[PDB]
């Protein structure tokens, strides 16, 4: 009569399932097409998107047709490979297309994956109502991601920063393969049928990203994450800036070693605070937002700064529920099963009346979106928290997650570049305890 | 040294202030420009934008063209006011105008006002200007919202629903009131220049909502709060549906007249869970969405439908922090002082190591929205967290949040219907104990 029993690890409510003498076991994928001429960012922004949707647990994959194409015709050699009167390599490079929808089909229907980001030029609406044809026929949902942008410097800068660094230019100098890069560009321009929201492309549901995010159309969003990729889409820049992510200096809880709890700033904490704040002035930044928890420990880490802060709860860290203010030793001799349990499984596992790695990122979303819309920011926040939001920016897996090494009073400088983050550790000469505990 | 003392109400974490001898007390704000012909759904936008902008706890507040017309001319005779030719009229609405932008200056500058949304046609360039101007001259920020939608069978549908009903009507049967509405939208056409984003309108921040939000054009967005207003815009739809709102049956922890916990149904809540299988059997909906909390009453409540559920751990009831498990008598017993600061700030107040009211609105905000994208939803929930949703949809200010009545075994259905909810209330027959408190 309503008889629940609670999962071990995850401490879900769940109905007793007294399976009958023979137990048996018993929503839509979407295809991300990408839309757009070479030197758009379509790579740039089918990476981050699938960094993003897998951190927040959406399983996604990127199917790039060009690495298809590098698989199937070993060396590249120039331009001529890509013009439109190359029969055989116009076969080759459909023949790729199609080997790399194969994949899309397997790892959506086979393979347990939600989002597959097709990641091609698809310039014609004939390669577009083909993948239409493939979507509607496997039963996916099809979400267009247009790049248009014609400004010659944010072309030359694509080219600069991540094509002229390309397996296929190895062999190549800057200037060759700049000028190698720009014909490639002009043989897909003759056939480049922009979409069409308000005539042809009118029923399809898609976003048009113009002038690198300056301006969007949008149409038909039909469900929850074809909104949330839009919302993204909007929030993200590609503004020079920095990212210094940090802990708060030791506190006293750190020194007894125990979990959790609001305790104040030890006197090395104290010191790191100052070292921080010396650190800080050092990096010459004309304007930095500073963020911390509202805990304790990171909110006296601040005010060693002298510059104004935001206190967010999100930040705050992880939940222990009834093993909070309790050391690993406690924790372990008072309740050796959720010891064993946590150990086992780390990223799903969730703490009597408290919290897990995986309730962690879901409250951190709001934070890493604030993150995107900004440009200088220190975060001084949590070990696990800290763990958290590393694995967002340089896209950890939920498994490597909770054993991201994030040492106290060392500042994680990091510095978006090309498909992701340059990240530099700078430890501020303020001894400390150890809080790492490896698997 | 980085001295802190903890705020009793909130538990905010603050500099100690040692104030000398002579105490020393020491974002801009944005005017939301509505665009468009009358039955246009202007009006409806700034009311739910509003709406859900207070409650998340941006200050916002409407200004209405049509209020101060209503205001300065006593009594509406015909679409002949709103002639072009009226010279007199035309006065008298530019004033208006301009007594609303005069109270917009109050709102923003002198009333702690955030959002001002300037709720009129401005349909030409020229008004558009003088808002910019005025925006410019006090240092506010203006972001367009556009509605566009030209399909006869909606312009009617609001005439019908909304603009019939209007004071101005009063006098009026349908088919006149609907006659005269047609005619005085037609005083608009000539004049009327949409946004051009493309050209003449490039440098500003709008939105252009097309076909009732199936499509969008986003310029510029600036800042956090536009880019959540676009994607809230983006979110809502006007399909018809039923909201049920409910706590789970009556748990043993009610019985006790104890708080929070994690305890299961009673036997009175074992029936209450039966008779709401059978009420929302007989409501012979097509299709049903069920959401529940994590929480164990809620999940055997929805158990007892035999219908697909989710849970939402944001959907949890208030953490009271170290009073969790207690009733109140022994709150007031063990904590006197936190028992009265609570009595006193009942929004504000942070449970130690818990939550308030203010931090449920900040974790069910992604339930606010996910229940705007959805059509029939059915939320199994808990008292603190139904006066919350209950404020959204109801429009209830943050002082009367805490004390909404929200009595078990009763459900809620809310149908959206004009400008708000309709709120019908229907106890399904099953005795319980009672949680409300007054103040
Ligand atoms: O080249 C480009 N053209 C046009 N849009 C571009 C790029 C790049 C880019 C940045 C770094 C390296 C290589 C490419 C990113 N986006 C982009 C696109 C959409 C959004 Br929303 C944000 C950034
Ligand atoms: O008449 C209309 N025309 C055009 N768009 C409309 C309406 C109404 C409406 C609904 C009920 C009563 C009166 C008006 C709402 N929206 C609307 C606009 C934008 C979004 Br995103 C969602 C709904
Ligand atoms: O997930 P782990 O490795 O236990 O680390 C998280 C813990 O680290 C700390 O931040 C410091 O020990 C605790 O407050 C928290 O419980
Ligand atoms: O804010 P109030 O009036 O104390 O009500 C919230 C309380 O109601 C309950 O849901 C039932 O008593 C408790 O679990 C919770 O602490």
């Amino acid at each position: 009569p309503l008889e629940l029993t609670q999962s071990r690890v995850q401490k879900i409510w769940v109905p007793v399932d007294h399976r009958p003498s023979l137990p048996r076991s018993c929503n839509s994928p979407t295809v991300i097409v990408m839309v757009g001429l070479p030197a758009r960012g379509k790579t740039y922004i089918s990476k981050k998107l699938t960094r993003y949707l897998n951190w927040i647990g959406v399983p996604t994959k990127v199917f790039n047709v060009g690495e298809y194409r590098r698989e199937a015709v070993k060396q590249y050699s120039s331009y001529n490979f890509f013009r439109p009167d190359n029969e055989e390599a116009m076969k080759v490079r459909k023949q790729c297309a199609l080997a790399a929808l194969r994949d899309v089909k397997s790892y959506l229907a086979k393979e347990g994956g939600q989002i597959a980001v097709f990641d091609a030029t698809n310039t014609t609406r004939e390669r577009r109502h083909m993948i239409l044809h493939f979507a509607k026929e496997n039963d996916f949902k099809a979400f267009f991601i247009e790049s248009v942008c014609d400004d010659p410097t944010v072309v030359a800068s694509n080219i600069m920063e991540v094509k002229i660094s390309s397996p296929d230019y190895k062999d190549c100098n800057s200037a060759e393969a700049m000028d190698d890069f720009m014909k490639r560009i002009s043989c897909y321009e003759a056939s480049y049928q922009p979409l069409d929201p308000d005539k042809c492309d009118r029923d399809l549901s898609l976003i048009k990203v113009i002038d690198v995010g300056r301006r969007f159309l949008v149409n038909r969003v039909q469900d929850h994450i074809q909104s949330r990729i839009v919302y993204y889409l909007m929030n993200i820049h590609v503004q020079p800036r920095t990212i210094y992510l940090c802990r708060h200096g030791e506190n006293e809880h750190n020194l007894q070693g125990r979990i959790g709890g609001d305790s104040g700033l030890s006197s090395r904490g104290k010191k790191f605070a100052s070292a921080l704040s010396k650190f800080v002035e050092e990096q010459n930044l004309k304007d930095l937002r500073v963020w911390t928890s509202q805990l304790k420990s990171t909110i006296q880490t601040a005010e060693a700064l002298r510059l104004p802060y935001e206190q967010w709860k999100a930040l705050n860290e992880i939940d222990a529920g009834v093993c909070e203010e309790l050391t690993y030793e406690e924790i372990r001799d008072t309740y050796p099963e959720e010891y064993a349990l946590r150990e086992q499984d780390k990223y799903y596992y969730r703490y009597p009346t408290g919290e897990s790695y995986q309730d962690l990122v879901q409250r951190l979303e709001p934070v890493i979106m604030e993150l995107e819309r900004q440009e200088n920011v220190l975060v001084i926040c949590h070990q696990a928290v800290l763990r958290c939001l590393l694995a967002y920016f340089l896209d950890k897996s939920a498994e490597e997650m909770p054993y991201l090494k994030c040492p106290l009073h060392t500042v994680l400088k990091l510095t978006p570049v090309a498909y992701g983050c340059r990240v530099e550790s700078i430890y501020l000469n303020v001894e400390s305890v150890c809080t790492h505990r490896e698997r």
